């Protein structure tokens, strides 16, 4: 007689939940009373539950309530077992497997623990994302639904693009418990370049039991600028360089939103200049945009022909219309026409006499105006005003200077020049007093 | 008698290399009976005597005379017989019983109970390396004024000692970092996530958080990296001040002040004027911003006012919420009467189509108006005035021309140019005839 009971082993169960305790047992004769027994609490003398009379099949039940234990022996498989419906609390104890020969004791046993069921919660969802705005990079993305801290597990996570129900892409991790029985599941959706780049409305959509209308997370993304073709702008040459160095220089500005080096190529009359490609770095802007300029300088004859100078980056437009630096047809040109004045009439004193010199009709409006104290260039009174249109089609301008009377009374010769593009020189206009 | 129960609907698992600890409870009295530990072979039925202690003894007596991976423990007084295997290996996965008989070996010793349960022998976890993935909201310099959780997440790991930390721009922060209970798939691959809460005014601050994962699988620490940018919806509105136009000033004769503000957020921009300090009733006035090509919105204010509130020297300030302090760029008033200068006139024939110039300088400031007439008609047509230019001597000039036909200049009409200034109570005149 002797009952042993295995304390190294225990079999868990949920409130509520069914539980099965099986023995198996080594007897070839069917010749005993089996019996399943337990400790009830608080007392530690087996109560026996139910039996088998040798060589029947048919539970005896003599205590609890018939409908809470459910048993069944089989001694082709050499089993008996013992079913709790619903677990309570009060199921917490010793159970035992005990075989008898009249009613010599030997009896297996193991312990009973009833745990609680976990309290539902509801998940919480976060949508993620990389950098998502207008200056987002090509590159392909990633986009992330994490839903923690939810019980039980039965939680959809779904995806939809502008509305429709998306399928392809979706990975979601296996599901995840803690020590405190929550659950966290983890949901991506990778997304190509091209539909990433574009404007799209993402959503994730999270449907539990603990939540009457799904939770719905949104990314409202906008067209990616990263897209957007590199814009061309031409510099022509300036006047004052070609009449003073009587080089052309031309200026290409490449604006891209990306940072990396901008790569320059110029091609004359559409055959590239050799030497000429030059890579340089661009420079951020207001906008986020990044900027490049490139020059390259002509003979002033190869310029005044009519030769095609013709800007070129990689991946920009392909007409070449805001792209080419080329001398107006000469049969538009309009020489400048220049008359001077004289403003600002023993005399001696501070005074300042003031020379004028008008400049018009001339095309286009590119001018340059300089004034010289015989051969001597001028810098201080001289005064160029900006060049304004005609209703002829034409251009006009003034430009003054002021000289200290006491240079006008002397004798001086004051010369007026003036280059345009329609001039293979500089075209002078004197003023002398008498 | 003699039965072997085992009750399986129980069972004992262990990782594999880890000990094992079987332990049995009896109800017997009396220390009168032989207590066996033993266990099933693999591939058999019977169960094969593993140890023994006689009748009244503590002390175990192997079978084998030497318990090399196995080692027992009778104490009868507490009524416990305990097994412990050092290494658990593979094959040690079998059923195992504690056995009570009167009498040994016999084949058949009528006595025989026993107590068994099974054995499983795990294998350790492969281990993994965690991927690690820094997100946040949107992180950009347009972002939103408004609190920010920012999230470390490690997924795929084993073992469970990795450890998840924060620094911003270099000094590890520890306040408001919050880590859920890690986490086990049925892989045994753990999960780990931290998140950082951050207030409005640290989220809106250009900023370089950090998340440093460490775990035994990564010979380097992975370093996550964001840096954020100043907020420009945190840049105080920019304010501008437009002064009257000469142009309204003679014509209509009021005097039109300006006030442009910018900001980064498109709510409606609420205007007040103040007249030396005290604000000007009726004036406050909200309007809507027009955004511009540079994310920023920028709205217009107008306030007119008599000429000679204005040329007195009233000064009028522009008052937004939310503006600089300093009312220095916000305040316009007419500069002090002594330093203006009245413009002087000089009339010229430069030029069919002949040109008449006429050269107005000494001048300030530089706001001008020039208007030509043809005797007593407002000539609008072939007026070109070009802008006004600074002088050396500190004042400003300009020049203005009229292209007119051959046949009013050859005929012998008044030709006068009219010039209205700030330091002009009316219209300066010249004329200019033939003859
Ligand atoms: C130049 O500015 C003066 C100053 O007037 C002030 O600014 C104006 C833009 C308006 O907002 C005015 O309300 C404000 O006071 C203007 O003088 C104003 O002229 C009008 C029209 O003549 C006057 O209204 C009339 O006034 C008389 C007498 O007060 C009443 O009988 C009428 O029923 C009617 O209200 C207004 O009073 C007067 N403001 C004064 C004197 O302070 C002036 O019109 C303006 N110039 C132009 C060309 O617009
Ligand atoms: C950005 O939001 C923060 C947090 O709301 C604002 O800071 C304070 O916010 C409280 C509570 O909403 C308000 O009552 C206070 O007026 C705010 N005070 C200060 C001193 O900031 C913050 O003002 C917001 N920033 C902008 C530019 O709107
Ligand atoms: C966009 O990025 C992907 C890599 O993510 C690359 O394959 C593709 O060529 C990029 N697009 C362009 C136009 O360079
Ligand atoms: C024109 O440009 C060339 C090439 O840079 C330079 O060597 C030369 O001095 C310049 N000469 C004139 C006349 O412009
Ligand atoms: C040049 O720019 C104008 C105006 O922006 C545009 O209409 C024209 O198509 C452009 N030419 C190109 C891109 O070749
Ligand atoms: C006023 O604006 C000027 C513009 O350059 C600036 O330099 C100056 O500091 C401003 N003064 C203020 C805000 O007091
Ligand atoms: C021009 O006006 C003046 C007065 O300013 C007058 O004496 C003269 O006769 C006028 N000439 C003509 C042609 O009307």
């Amino acid at each position: 007689g002797v009952n042993f009971r295995f304390s190294s082993t225990t079999m868990t169960v949920t409130e509520g939940e069914p539980v099965s305790m099986e023995c198996r047992y080594s007897r070839k004769t069917d010749d005993r009373y089996l019996l399943w027994g337990y400790v009830p609490r608080g007392t530690s003398a087996i109560k026996q539950l139910l039996y088998w009379n040798p060589g029947s099949d048919t539970p005896t039940y003599i205590s609890g309530k018939p409908g809470r234990y459910r048993a069944e022996k089989n001694f082709r498989q050499k089993v008996m077992k013992l079913q709790i419906a619903k677990a309570t609390q009060q199921d917490s104890s010793r159970y035992f497997c005990q075989l008898t020969d009249n009613l010599d004791f030997c009896s297996c046993g193991t312990t009973l623990k009833v745990q609680a069921v976990p309290p539902s919660s509801a998940p919480l969802v976060e949508l993620h994302s990389p950098f998502a705005g207008q200056l987002r990079e090509n590159g392909t993305a990633t986009l992330l639904c994490l839903a923690s801290g939810f019980y039980p597990s039965n939680v959809r996570i779904s995806w939809q693009m502008d509305g429709r129900t998306v399928t392809a892409r979706v990975s979601q991790q296996p599901m995840c418990q803690d020590e405190r029985e929550k659950y966290t599941a983890v949901s991506r959706l990778q997304l190509s370049s091209s539909t990433w780049m574009e404007a799209h409305r993402y959503q994730c959509t999270v449907t539990h039991p603990t939540l009457s209308r799904p939770i719905v997370k949104e990314l409202r993304t906008l067209a990616s600028l990263s897209l957007r073709r590199p814009t061309i702008r031409m510099i022509p040459p300036s006047i004052r360089e070609m009449v003073t160095h009587r080089n052309a220089t031309l200026g290409c500005v490449a604006t891209q939103f990306i940072p990396d080096p901008i790569t320059f190529s110029w091609m004359a009359q559409g055959l590239e200049i050799p030497g000429t490609s030059q890579t340089l770095v661009p420079t951020a802007n207001e906008d986020g945009s990044y900027s490049a300029r490139s020059l390259l300088t002509v003979a002033l004859a190869d310029w005044k022909s009519g030769i095609s100078y013709t800007c070129q980056v990689p991946n920009a437009q392909s007409d070449p219309k805001n792209r080419t630096l080329r001398v107006e047809d000469a049969w538009l040109w309009k020489q400048p026409s220049l008359r001077m004045t004289v403003i600002g009439t023993h005399v001696a004193d501070g005074g300042t006499t003031t020379l004028a010199c008008f400049v018009s009709a001339f095309y286009p409006g590119d001018i340059y105006v300089s004034w010289r104290e015989q051969d001597t260039e001028l810098s201080h009174g001289v005064t160029t005003f900006p060049v304004r249109p005609d209703p002829d089609g034409t251009f006009h301008t003034v430009s003054q200077l002021s000289v200290p009377s006491r240079a006008w009374h002397s004798g001086h010769n004051f010369t007026c020049l003036v280059g345009h593009q329609s001039l293979n020189g500089l075209k002078e206009a004197q003023l002398r007093k008498d």
